[PDB]
């Protein structure tokens, strides 16, 4: 029996740099996550603030940044990063990519000096914990229609709106809110205990139910002009946020993949039925086999991207045909999987109904499919189809 | 805007009887099932005994059977009562088909007449709750090679072995359980309250939360021969029930389906994107009518199964075209319906991502989807290719 | 074995009357069609003036349509007979779609008494053939921006404009052509003697060999007021004849998918590999058992809308669930049945290849794939998104 | 616009050395293949003999193999070579898969000094065409089954068989033949001149048609000891060359993938309906990334795959993940790109039609996709399920 990883032979294109970040997050997972994760989903509540520090503690915060007590590790190496912790759950990766490539990057790339001194240390060790507040109740795929607005008062700004499904907005001591004004989209580091400014948790989740997503009330939260993000002036400062986290996606939804993958595998090889292992049936090794392939096409996509940003040749309509394939072949994956498993499969004794659920927040989040369908399709043609 | 059913063109090639039935479940349905349901499924918790007494009471147990209370309806009518129960929950349907077409159907079929009349009327009334104890944890596919064994001791028997999944089975009053002994596979009436009968709750379940199911431990039972089916010599017993069993599920999972479809269709009207319905995108009307044929074929072969088996015209291999068609077109109906409800599909806030776990049970039990293509090929070529 | 119109139990949800008539169709493929087929088809060169009278005399031509010599009969009956004629081929088929459902229909519906009376009963016993122009080199999904114009010249007409891929124009005697004028779109019946008006046959095609398919140059045709079609007042004329077609097409897509088919269900019974045959392997199995559920359910769909048609229920919308549906299926079949045959599948020795090429054809014809989507997605919907 | 190349980005990922000798082969496609190939196909005739001439003058044949006049390049060089041929035409790729991966390869291999050094630089030269006869008409998918026999008559072997689809064959000089003895699978260099060998071309293809493709009867043959294969003394011998050819299809299956792609996209910038550019549509935004998507990820794996092969880590479990997945998604891309021609894609005016229907025997020759299925099933469970 050869494992998947071995089939697709992945350690002989990754640096031994590269393959000792990647073992050292796959020992955290391991000894961290992995324990307590179906504990924490079934509840749908987890220690978000402890794990931050946890996390943070571990370099694991802001890893793919440079400075302030970040890792900046390369493209490469934050995919496999996020690839295993994504492996050991989709809402543990998604604090993540929030803290680290939505939260800090903008402060890192938008920010006054004056905000990247006061907040991304803090940011890095976990001890200060970020959220993202682009997506509105009524614009999420189109947030140039958004609504939340920042008006003057004064040398004050106003803010006024609300954010909806923002993950990490609870447990958060800041958030980085995107607004339109009379000149344009802008974005303001708001601390969460601004007067005015509430954050509710979302409950009845069925997916990524270990990690925290909120509602967040701005109802008149009056700012100075010190919290605007000086470097923002149009709605491409958040998309380039988004592309960030994006490519941290194309990586993460594979460990999902895997994860799944390599259930179904030694569940084919130790399960018997009809006096043979399940392994031994056609249909069994049909399954295996396209799993394994759409895992390793999905792999060398990423790694590919990875090396296609590291040399600085990434474009966003590249991102996302890293992110439109591997989370929806990360789901199919995982819904085979399940099959594979038969009645044990629906329980947690077994990761794969927690994977294929929670690939269902990562399908419609950071751009749904038919977004990426369409970003391609724009760069192929040359015409948008948007509207 | 023409609704699914609408366009389809139900109604016309159904009887006046047969609507009637399906609008009285449908009634039953909206009112004591859809209320509770989401609390239900989130709690992973249900008053199974008093709902079985509502249901019982309603005329809803052992609709299909004839006598004994029950209410002798046809099989499309009792499809469509099915369909209106599923689109509730395939939980609650769930509980329905073990009642009435697996424990009340084998006693009905293979019974004496004292375990008829002992049995039938109170299980009809949803007094007395039965169990099918067919899987075991080691033997689900290939019940033939069931290791669950009844010993003569005497006149009495001793029943020996553990059964696994069964539905109902921690409520049960009765459990029709299958063994293996010298003289072929026999099929006994056991009282729950037997000594050396235990039924765990099986919990951590990510599907089919709002319905019982357990292990059943037969740790040397001991019955008097009078507990043997007498009409039950072989294996083909439990699957006469099966296949009763299955057509129901033909119907139901229609059901789930039709519900996931109504939701997608009313939110495509509802929700606007990028200034106009989310329904007046390509992409969307491309999901909407690739559900609404599956939907509609799917219920269009089931009638067609329903009218043959009324004729008496209905064999195991055409159940399974039925059965491996619209479970895994159901299933795929819900999945692509919870991408038009974005974010707001993950909650269950909408009934799609119950409906979608739910069904992963649905399309592993009563024979899996390889099954069920192994029973229509063996039928087409006649060779087996089980194993 | 079992055959797949068996398993599905086809004949008893027919009568005796529509049994009769589609085993007199089969009949006459069967001795007239099947045993030129594969040459005419790899010449792409057939008898077609001959053919159209042996198949009008047979009343074959019109079938659909009362009066003028032509057959009235059932649409379920007339949808069983497109069936028969295309499990022959799709370019027969066709020939006959155009002649009766196309041209004789456009006349029996908007003609003259005059037109009527001139031109129906010499067609419905194929002395004179028609074709019906509406799809221009620039204009085919949309014929709406038809650019083929009709001006008036005194009491004349002049037409000028191009018509391409008309079916039966190279050796029609009359063109029932579609032109803009100033007050909307208008229909003429053109004898193709007229001066000015030539017809060039379409060479090298890959698709629909065994048809006439050609370029019809209108260089300024002079008509009399007498050739306009009266009741033809716009664009809906024309796609009034389209539905006719189209319903004859949920059928006939069927036809070459249950001959390719049984094709494969008989080859996977007789040819062996690896000690067995090749019908007893799981793989064959699955394909085996997925054709035969897309037939029976696009069987069941196409009787459904047949069944409508007759009772006078039937709506573009519906129609075009058919047409998307069955046509998409059929060459999905055609496709999965060659890899079935292995290489003797190549070769004209058996039908698939020439099935699935001329399914190419159809599905684009009448309405692309995409056409009916949006067509089913706006009935749905209430919200064109055709642009 | 981006075309699919630039959008991958594939030049940065090749040595200069691999443009290069890519940018040859295609300049050698575009100038003596590109002009004549829709004739050749259409009249499924070529002239093969002139074109192996011109074909190994120019340095084509045996590319991948050492010494003897061949170009001894990379399996990267050799792999980009394939493509282009292939983009061309798959009939020709074949002629030379067949010229150099398979008879030669086998010679090389296999042969004795007197064998390689009397026929290997002829064939690297053209001057002397080669065949490979393994399949029989009974015997494909299981060559272990092979009933053609090599027989002992003193010092000579008396060779008795037939071999069918055997490209080359009618135009070959030399034959490399398998066959069964009493000790085994053997191997034989069989001039085409030798008294009982007769070469017969199979005709009515609908696949393939600029290729010779020929039955092969071998009616007691007799032939010298020496011309016994030394190196050859198991079915390990016929493998080795399948895995050999495989490999250059991963890479060609790529080139008519990329030929329908770029096809689809020049047409969807170019053809307007409803007054835009049909690439301003959604539904076809969709097909251009999902080819694109599938073009892109099988480039990768192709080129993983000879990354590794160059490197000396190849086994034929994972060539058959290339083959597998690159014939399969090449025919997908085909069929799709056809749709988006509309009419217009249905004759030889576009490349789409021969490429899909080429692809017929790409999907199925040198193992079928159920071959490869199971191979790389047995790689991943350990456990065959041939039989
Ligand atoms: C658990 C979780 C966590 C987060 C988030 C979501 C979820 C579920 N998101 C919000 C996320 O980015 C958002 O859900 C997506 O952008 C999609 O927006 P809507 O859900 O509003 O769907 P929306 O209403 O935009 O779309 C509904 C459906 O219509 C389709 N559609 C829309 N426009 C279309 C068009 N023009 N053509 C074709 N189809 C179209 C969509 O693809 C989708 O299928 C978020 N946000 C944030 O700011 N910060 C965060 O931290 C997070 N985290
Ligand atoms: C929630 C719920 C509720 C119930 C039940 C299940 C569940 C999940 N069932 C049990 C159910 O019938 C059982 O799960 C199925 O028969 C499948 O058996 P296993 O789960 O053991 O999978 P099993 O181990 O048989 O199969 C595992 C996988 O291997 C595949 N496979 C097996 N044999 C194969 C072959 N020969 N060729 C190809 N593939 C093959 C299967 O298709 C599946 O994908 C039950 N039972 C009962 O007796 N009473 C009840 O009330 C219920 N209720
Ligand atoms: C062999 C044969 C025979 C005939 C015919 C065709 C063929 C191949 N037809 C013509 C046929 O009706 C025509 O080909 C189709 O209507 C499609 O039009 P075009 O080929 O121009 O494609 P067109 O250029 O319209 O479309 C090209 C592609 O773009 C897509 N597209 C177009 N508009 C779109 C939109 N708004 N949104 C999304 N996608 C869109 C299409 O679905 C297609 O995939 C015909 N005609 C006739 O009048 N009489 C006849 O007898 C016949 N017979
Ligand atoms: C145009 C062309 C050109 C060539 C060739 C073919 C063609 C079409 N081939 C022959 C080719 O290698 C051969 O067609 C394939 O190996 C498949 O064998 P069969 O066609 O006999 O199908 P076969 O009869 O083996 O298989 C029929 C079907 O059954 C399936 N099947 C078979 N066994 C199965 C199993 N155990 N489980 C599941 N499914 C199974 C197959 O996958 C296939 O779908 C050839 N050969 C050669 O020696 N030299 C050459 O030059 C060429 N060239
Ligand atoms: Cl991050
Ligand atoms: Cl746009
Ligand atoms: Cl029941
Ligand atoms: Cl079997
Ligand atoms: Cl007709
Ligand atoms: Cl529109
Ligand atoms: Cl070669
Ligand atoms: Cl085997």
């Amino acid at each position: 029996r050869r494992g998947a990883d071995d089939l697709i032979g992945i350690n002989a294109v990754l640096s031994a740099e590269e393959r000792e970040i990647r073992d050292t997050v796959r020992s955290v997972v391991q000894r961290r996550i992995k324990p307590h994760i179906a504990s924490w989903y079934e509840d749908g509540e987890l220690p978000a603030r402890e794990l931050a520090v946890e996390l943070g503690e571990l370099g694991l915060l802001g890893m793919h940044l440079k400075g302030y007590g970040c890792a900046g590790m390369s493209a490469v190496a934050y995919g496999l990063a996020c690839l295993e912790l994504e492996a050991g759950d989709s809402g543990i990766r998604s604090l993540v990519s929030v803290q680290g490539s939505l939260a800090m990057y903008a402060i890192h790339a938008f920010g006054s000096d004056e905000q990247k001194d006061q907040w991304l240390p803090d940011m890095a060790s976990g001890h200060r914990i970020g959220c993202f507040g682009l997506t509105e109740p009524d614009h999420g795929s189109d947030p140039a229609g958004m609504r939340t607005r920042a008006t003057r008062s004064g040398d004050d700004w106003i803010l006024t709106g609300t954010k909806m499904w923002i993950t990490n907005g609870s447990v958060a001591d800041v958030a980085v809110v995107w607004a339109r004004t009379d000149e344009g989209i802008r974005g303001f580091v708001v601390p969460t205990d601004t007067p005015g400014f509430t954050a509710n948790t979302i409950k009845s989740k069925m997916s990524l139910r270990a990690s925290v997503t909120s509602e967040l009330v701005l109802d008149g939260v009056r700012l100075p002009d010190s919290a605007r993000l000086p470097g923002a002036t149009s709605l491409g400062a958040p998309l380039r946020c988004l592309n960030e986290a994006r490519f941290g996606i194309v990586f993460g939804a594979l460990g999902a993949a895997r994860d799944c993958l390599e259930t179904a595998l030694a569940y084919a090889c130790s399960r018997e039925q009809f006096d043979r292992p399940i392994g031994g049936f056609q249909l069994t090794q049909q399954k295996l086999a396209d799993m394994t392939l759409e895992y390793g096409k999905g792999f060398l996509l990423a790694l590919h991207l990875g090396r296609q940003k590291d040399a600085g040749e990434l474009a966003p309509e590249q991102v996302s045909l890293g992110k439109l394939n591997n989370v929806r072949e990360a789901i199919e994956i995982a819904r085979t999987a399940r099959t594979v498993l038969g009645a044990s499969g629906i329980t947690g004794e077994y990761p794969v109904m927690r994977h294929a659920n929670n690939l269902e927040s990562v399908l419609t989040y950071e751009g749904t499919s038919e977004m990426h369908t369409l970003i391609i399709g724009q760069a192929l043609t040359g015409v948008g189809a948007f509207r």
